[PDB]
């Protein structure tokens, strides 16, 4: 009754609660665990990212969503900026794999850009850039703060083009209001966003183990 920002709020509660309590998360963000974990878990992001950007880019390119979809997101190639620093080289590359839990979401992330699947879509946009815009520049400064990760690291963090941020997040959530959706591509949107932080948490479980 409130809107689609509100609703996906509410309805998404119980499973991000879920993820952001993970252990790995948990003990990365209090300074348990090292740059090494860090950049475990930029790995594993690097490789999802790079499928939830693929899976944007073909639903821009339908017409869905196109104002909330905005390029400047992007993580990808920044994340591996990102890993080429804390690396030292571009050894990753050749070398990591993805976790099951990252099998999983990729699977998943590349069904939904195959099929074009806009509103499964802008369920896993909201989940992981809203995270990253919201609560991003609080894992940025505990990375600093415990590890000395150096900012030009954290790159992922900084999302270089966007000004006043505040404004940004009020916006994207006026977008996501604003998309015309029959109550069958809603119930879908709503029930792939708890999916996607189910997804998540398994990626930190995975991490942790
Ligand atoms: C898989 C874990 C995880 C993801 C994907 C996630 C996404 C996520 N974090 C959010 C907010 C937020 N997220 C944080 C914080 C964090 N977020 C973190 O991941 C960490 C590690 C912190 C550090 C405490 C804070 C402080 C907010 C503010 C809530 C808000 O603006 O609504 C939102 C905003 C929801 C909304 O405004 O309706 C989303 C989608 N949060 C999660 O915890």
């Amino acid at each position: 009754t409130a809107g689609l920002a509100v609703e996906l709020k509410q309805s998404t509660a119980q499973a991000h609660e879920k993820a952001e309590h993970s252990t790995f998360m948990s003990d990365l963000l209090k300074g348990r665990l090292g740059v090494a974990e860090f950049t475990r878990l930029q790995e594993q992001a690097w490789l999802f990212y790079t499928a939830l950007e693929q899976a944007v880019d073909a639903v821009r390119a339908s017409g869905f969503a196109e104002s909330l979809l905005d390029p400047a997101l992007n993580r990808a190639e920044v994340l591996a900026r990102d890993l080429d620093k804390l690396n030292g080289s571009s050894e990753w590359r050749s070398r990591i794999t993805a976790s099951p839990a990252v099998i999983d979401y990729v699977n998943r992330l590349e069904e939904i850009r195959d099929n074009v699947d806009g509103p499964a879509l802008v369920a896993h946009h909201y989940v992981r850039y809203l995270g990253d815009l919201s609560g991003g520049q609080v894992i940025a400064r505990m990375m600093q703060r415990h590890y000395g990760v150096d900012p030009e690291a954290l790159g992922f963090y900084h999302f270089e083009g966007i000004a006043k941020l505040k404004v940004y997040k009020d916006e994207y959530r006026e977008k996501l209001n604003n998309l015309e959706l029959s109550d069958e591509q809603r119930e879908h949107l709503l029930k792939e966003a708890t999916d996607a932080f189910v997804f998540n948490h398994q990626v930190f479980a995975d991490l942790g183990k």
